[PDB]
């Protein structure tokens, strides 16, 4: 509270670790799915359904110009994409599946580069 600080963070290097992170996700097999937004004149439903679409090249272009305040807002923006994934996806079916193994694989780099 007001003259009362908790001792800081270092965050100084937020930018570039999350850069890398995302690197690596755009770069696994199973980003197909990911790579760039539905399209939603051609998809039935997505645009109804899905109230906010997220996709890793909205997110670099987010990253590249300042648009996030700080990680959390990052590993938000991530997580949607796997979230509208489920929500659009059985689990039984490859895009379920790249959604799921994208998360495992997205929480672990991040719980190792950052806690
Ligand atoms: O064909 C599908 O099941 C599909 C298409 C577009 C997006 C998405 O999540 N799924």
């Amino acid at each position: 509270s007001m003259s009362v600080k908790k001792p800081k963070r270092d965050d100084s290097k937020d930018l570039a670790l999350c850069s890398m992170i995302l690197t690596e996700m755009e770069t696994h097999e199973d980003a197909w799915p990911f790579l760039l937004p539905v399209n939603l004149k051609l998809v039935p439903g997505y645009k109804k359904v899905i109230k906010k679409p997220m996709d890793f090249s909205t997110i670099r272009e987010k990253l590249s110009s300042g648009q996030y305040p700080n990680l959390e807002t990052f590993a938000l923006d991530v997580r949607l994409v796997f979230d509208n994934c489920e929500t659009f996806n059985e689990d039984d079916s490859d895009i379920g599946r790249a959604g799921h193994n994208m998360r495992k694989y997205f929480e672990k780099k991040w719980t190792d580069t950052f806690k």
